[PDB]
Formats: structure tokens, C-alpha cells, sequence
């Protein structure tokens, strides 16, 4: 079929991938991975391995993998804009995809693709420009991603009778379409709330998604786009275990589009558990820089931290339970900073942090692995090139993070994923069942 | 405080609740209840104990139970309308959410509280108004739940802190909120799409939430709104584990708002896998009485049924795999249609399957237990009194739904029920895992 195309690729992967997994299965479908507690049922699941989800992992030694590949190795290999020295998106999602690296043509190609399908109905124009400035930027994401889905071509094709075994073909196709248009909606809810309903003018085919993106936005430094590309790469995919992914994954085992998929998923990352860690990081850091001011001595530094800890509270963005060092989507950003905005006050002190805080938290003993996640350095990057709407910074992780769910709500349909349906207890019946237990 | 304020009544019960869970947990929260095996986590989590969810659960030998109560129990105990027979659905989220049956005085108390709780803001509205009618009704109810979360005083409220102990108060407060706001937004989406967008009338604060209903509808049977008081209440809630509910509770659960929550869960009843069971068995009666003509004899009726099983199809709404009778809410509708419409012709259709399908299914062999559920006899009901609009049909689902699980979303809350989180695990990962096992 074709060396450039994504679907001609996809196709050729996917009935080598269903044999693997029906081998698999035919000898190891009863292996016994865990067990399952009264403690674990009313602990969220905590602990307990519940799906599968191909196309990240966690290594406690090295952070997340993508598709085999560490962060690292990925913004080594994935190419670059021209010009430039961080990684298109669209090559993430293609290894995403596919488990492979893309060349520089195939990465071309899918910038085309997602610039053919950037396209916005009326109706749901009309909508976003009629929102009032009081309906929170999350919220009305997800209202006209829900409303698109008068565009997807599974929901039509379903209705009409189709096979199982190509569910995947559509779903692809919406899915691309999706990712096409999210900067589109995101850039038109950021101009209607921060810059006066002005245009995000027209689409340019020739350019990447993010740099579209960022022309749409009304921004112009060419080292924003490059924050852009780096920070939706970085921020795709995280397991499927996160309520974000998980929601997707849920909601798409019944069979409801990508559109339908996502908006839910949209619903979960706007809980305060889960899509709010950029912005405490960024509320605190701007406290204390007015606590301790601009050239603090490292001692006075710390001294401020043990007195924090000594009170009963936590810096936010440092300490984990499984990765036993730092994130290195923190450091992706790191070295950002150290080539782009090196003297800026804030990242200086996100430095100084950086120095003195997980030597601080070793003292307390406490927290185990006392190293920073990617939320301790994503805000004071955004509002150096003065993207400062903190409520709008989860809109961002969200375009990022539909790369991850939607390559996987792919494979859940090739490899025909059935309907989620765990088997919810009262109290009154865990109770009953431990004692003819 | 009060007898009649289910708020002073929750408030009393919830402590003691906290209370029997810790020490619940205290002695048995390492007992093992089940085993995870690799084809659970492919399966879609088929037969895990995965989740604690208190407001109902499935006997196998009697049907669906409301807090302990058979549906049979609930017809009988629940209050009805004055002059009505058919048990009201306020006094059905009375006993979700408190376990006790309540008077006529605390029902009637719930109806007003609703009534002055009912409530659109312009811009919802407006958005509902320029929906484009071939707009879905279920994206058009999730996009326009999503859109009301600018009302949530949950969401308020946790931005200027909270306490962890108080979240159930609000969220209490936003359930109630957006319970009274329902029927309004599903009138409004029904007279756009079929009623040339005529309007829907004011609510009447003596009437209860039903009738409000159906009068916003446009619809003026006395039976009708009775059919609607049955409808609302045998849908209300069906355990934790389908995907609507889950939806909710997952969502819920990263401390997202009713709002944000309900709406996800609207887009997993969307899904062609949990929402659409009542029209595909409505659109198989339509094509089955043309077939076989009005008054069919009992044997040329078993002539197709064994035809269509001995052809690979099978008959929609019938066979179970766990419970081992008919399910009561079939029952309630089949005597509801033998008193107020025992001589339409779908109905009598509908009535002559009962007698004889049963029996074939048995003669395959093939199904466990060869009785039909509550998706078998809804279409035909709404259809009778004027209610044919079948891509519809899935919004009244949905109007009942919220009456489960929003009742348990306050008990989530109340009881401290952390952020949903399973683990998940690639392929290779499982690979890896079974052969160190
Ligand atoms: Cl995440
Ligand atoms: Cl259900």
C-alpha cells in the first residue's frame, strides 16, 4: 500500500498483534497476576491490576516509556521542525501507533493530514462564541467536543451495520479528525476568553500542529511554538491507570465515538485530583518569591522549607511512590530553561528548589523518592512567554494528552476490546461474603 | 433538626456509617475476595470485585435490590401520587439515599424542593436553542449538563478550601440542583427536535417532578404521566458496575462536580453497548408484526422464533446470565399494559413472546435462563402513548438514571472514597510478568 500512510502501516500491524495475543492467552488466560481486598475495593483500586493499556509504561528506574522508548531516546530520535531542535507531536503519535520511528517524510505527511481535517462546523462555532466569560475554559472544551460528534463517521457507520473486525477503521478516521481540530476549539475558547472574541484566523497547510496551534493562539515568538512542541509531546501519555485515560478508556469500550471518548475523558482531567498539579505548583512558587524575595540565600531558602514541612505541609511537585528519581519530563524542561530563560527570576528559584529541597525532604525522612514531577516546572515556562491564564492551563495538558488516548482507543478497537463492566459490592454484602468466606 | 429535611436526616446517618466501614476495615481489610487472572484485565475486568457502590445490588433468585428492598416491596411501601397507583420517583432517591422509606409529608417536601430548585441559566438556553437538529439528544443533554457546571457550588467552594469532612454538604446541594434541572433541559431538547421549538412552559410548585415533566413535554394523559412515575423509577439504578455508573464514580471521584460527572456518565449511556437496548428491541417487534401479520397464531409465531435461532440471530431483551428469573421491572410494565392498554396490538406481540419464547430457548438449550428484561417492554409503552421518537428514548433513561447514581455520589463523598486508580499493564509487560511469575 503505501510507506506514508499511517492507516496502510496500521493495517499490516494489526492481525500479527490479535495472533500474539490469542497465543498468549491460549496458554497463560488463567495465570493468576494478583488478589484483590476488602481494603482494595474501598481504596479506589489502589493496587490492583485492572487493564491493558499498550502504549505507555512506567519504569520506576528510568520514568516513562513510550512504546519501549524513554524520554531521552525519544527526543533524540523523533524529528524536529526545521529550524528547530524539539520533537513534533505528530512523530510521538506515530510511535504511538505504530511502535516504530517515523522518518522525517511520514512525520511531514501526517502535519498535512491534520491540517486537511482542520475544520470546524458552524454550529459549534456559534456555540463556543456564545459562552459567557463565567464558563471555565475545561468545561467548555468538553461541550463542543461532545457537540462534534455530529461529525464522526463511526457513530454513522455503526448505525448502518458494520463488522467487529473493522470497528478500528473508523475509529481511526475520527480520531485523526479529533486531533485535527482540538487546537482549533482550544485556540477559539482562549481568544473568546482572554483576547476579546478576536479570530484565530486560518489554518496554514504547510506548517506543523503546533505551530498552528500557537498562530491561532495570537502568538508570535518562534521559541513559544518550540515550548509547544516539546510540552505536548511530553505530556501525551502516562498509563491508562490516570482517571483521564482510564475515562476514555471506559466510556470507549461501549462503543461511543472518539468525540463522545474524549469529552468524558475531559470531564475527569478537570477534577482537581488530577489536572490542577501545574497551577498549585505555580500559586505556591508565586507565595513564596513574595515571602522570601528575589536573591534568596540558599540557607534561607531551606530554612523556609523545613519550616513548611515542620508545619504539617508539603512542596508541591516534589515526591513519589513508585519513580525513584526525578521525572525526566522535568528535566526536559530544565534544559529548556537553561538555553531559553536562564536569568528569568521564577526559574531560578524553580532551580533553587530543585538544589536544596530533596536533601530537606531526606531530613524529614518521610516522603520516599524526594525528586520533582513534570508539574514543578510546565507554569513558570508558560508565563515566561506570557501565557499566565492559569484556568486555561489544563486545556493545554488536554490537547497534549488526546495523542496518548486516542492512539490507544485505536488498538482497543483492532484487538476488540470488550465493554468494561467490574462487579460493584455494598458494605452490607463484603460484609456478608467475609463471614461464608 | 428535622424531620422532613433529608439533609438533617443524611447528616445523622452519615457518622455512624463512617464508623462501621473503619472498623469493618479494621479487621478484614486484607481478606482476599478474589484473584485477578490475565484474562480479567483483556476482558474488560469481567468478573472482578472491583468496587464498592451501596445504593443497589443484583439477587440472583429476586431481581435488582433498592437498599435492600425488592422492586415488588418498593411498589407496595414507596408513596404514589394523590389519585395515582404508580409509586413516585422522589420517594425511590428518599430511600437511595437514606435506607428508610419515607412518609407522604417528606416526598411532598422533595417535591417542592425540586420544583424551586428547577432553574435554567440564558446561556444554556441559547445553547440548547442553536443546537442543529441533527444534534443527537444525548449529546446535546451532556453538552448542555457540562455547560450548568458554572451553577456548582461544589466546585466554588473547594477552590476557597474545604474540608475534606464537609465535601458531601455541596455535593449534596449540587445533586438536588441538578436533579431539579433535568426534566427542563430534556423538554427543551424533545420540543427543539419534534415540537418546532416551541417552549416548555413554566414548572408548577405543587405538582411533582414527573408531571412537571410531562407537562413540559407537551404531553397531557393522565396515564402517561403515571407510565413516566413507573419509567423514572425501575431505571433508577442497576449496582455500580455498568458503565454509566462507573462513569460517575470514576469521574466523581477526582472530586469533578455532579455536573461534570453526570455529563460523562451520559456519554457511556450513549455508547451502542449500554443505551440502545430498548429501541433495538422495539425496531426487531416493528419488523417482526409486519412479517407475521396482527393476529398471529401461537404456532406460526414459534415457527420464526426457532427459524431465527436456527439461524444464528437471537431474540432481543431475552436471556440473562445471572438472574434466574424474569426481572421484576418486566413484570411491572406487563401489568401496568394489562390494565391501560391490554388490547394494543404491540403490546398483545409483546405478550405472545412471553408465552412462547421462553420454551424455545430452552429447546436450543444454548441460553442459562431464557427470560426477558425491562429493555423488552419499554418501547412498546412510550410508543402507545404517542411517544415514538426512539433516538430519544435514551435521554429518559438517562433523566432516571441520575437519581442512582448521584445518590451514591454523595454516600462516595460522605465516606471518603479516594481517586479511582487500577494499574494497567501493556502487553509485554504481562508477557514479562508471567514468566518471572
Ligand atoms: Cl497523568
Ligand atoms: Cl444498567
Amino acid at each position: 500500500a503505501s510507506s506514508t500512510n499511517l492507516k496502510d502501516i496500521l493495517a499490516d500491524l494489526i492481525p500479527k498483534e490479535q495472533a500474539r495475543i490469542k497465543t498468549f492467552r491460549q496458554q497463560h488466560g488463567n495465570t493468576v497476576v494478583g488478589q484483590i481486598t476488602v481494603d482494595m475495593m474501598y481504596g479506589g483500586m489502589r493496587g490492583m491490576k485492572g487493564l491493558v493499556y499498550e502504549t505507555s509504561v512506567l519504569d520506576p528506574d528510568e520514568g516513562i516509556r513510550f512504546r519501549g522508548y524513554s524520554i531521552p531516546e525519544c527526543q533524540k530520535m523523533l524529528p524536529k521542525a526545521k529550524g528547530g531542535e524539539e520533537p513534533l507531536p505528530e512523530g510521538l503519535f506515530w510511535l504511538l501507533v505504530t511502535g516504530q520511528i517515523p522518518t522525517e517524510e511520514q512525520v511531514s505527511w501526517l502535519s498535512k493530514e491534520w491540517a486537511k481535517r482542520a475544520a470546524l462546523p458552524s454550529h459549534v462555532v456559534t456555540m463556543l462564541d456564545n459562552f459567557p466569560t463565567n464558563l471555565h475554559p475545561m468545561s467548555q472544551l468538553s461541550a463542543a467536543i461532545t457537540a462534534l460528534n455530529s461529525e464522526s463517521n463511526f457513530a454513522r457507520a455503526y448505525a448502518e451495520g458494520i463488522h467487529r473486525t473493522k470497528y478500528w477503521e473508523l475509529i481511526y478516521e475520527d480520531c485523526m479528525d479529533l486531533i485535527a481540530k482540538l487546537p482549533c476549539v482550544a485556540a477559539k475558547i482562549y481568544r473568546n476568553l482572554y483576547r476579546e472574541g478576536s479570530s484565530i484566523g486560518a489554518i496554514d497547510s504547510k506548517l506543523d500542529w503546533s505551530h498552528n496551534f500557537t498562530n491561532m493562539l495570537g502568538y508570535t515568538d518562534a521559541q513559544f511554538t518550540e515550548l509547544m512542541r516539546l510540552y505536548l509531546t511530553i505530556h501525551s501519555d502516562h498509563e491508562g491507570g490516570n482517571v483521564s485515560a482510564h475515562t476514555s478508556h471506559l466510556v470507549g469500550s461501549a462503543l461511543s465515538d472518539p468525540y463522545l471518548s474524549f469529552a468524558a475523558a475531559m470531564n475527569g482531567l478537570a477534577g482537581p485530583l488530577h489536572g490542577l498539579a501545574n497551577q498549585e505548583v505555580l500559586v505556591w512558587l508565586t507565595q513564596l518569591q513574595k515571602e522570601v524575595g528575589k536573591d534568596v540565600s540558599d540557607e534561607k531558602l531551606r530554612d523556609y522549607i523545613w519550616n513548611t514541612l515542620n508545619s504539617g505541609r508539603v512542596v508541591p511537585g516534589y515526591g513519589h511512590a513508585v519513580l525513584r528519581k526525578t521525572d525526566p519530563r522535568y528535566t526536559c524542561q530544565r534544559e529548556f530553561a537553561l538555553k531559553h530563560l536562564p536569568h528569568d527570576p521564577m526559574f531560578k528559584l524553580v532551580a533553587q528548589l530543585y538544589k536544596i529541597v530533596p536533601n530537606v525532604l531526606l531530613e524529614q525522612g518521610k516522603a520516599k523518592n524526594p525528586w520533582p514531577n513534570v508539574d514543578a516546572h510546565s507554569g513558570v515556562l508558560l508565563q515566561y512567554y506570557g501565557m499566565t491564564e492559569m484556568n486555561y492551563y489544563t486545556v493545554l495538558f488536554g490537547v497534549s494528552r488526546a495523542l496518548g488516548v486516542l492512539a490507544q482507543l485505536i488498538w482497543s478497537r483492532a484487538l476488540g476490546f470488550p465493554l468494561e463492566r467490574p462487579k460493584s459490592m455494598s458494605t452490607d454484602g463484603l460484609i456478608k461474603l467475609v463471614d461464608s468466606k
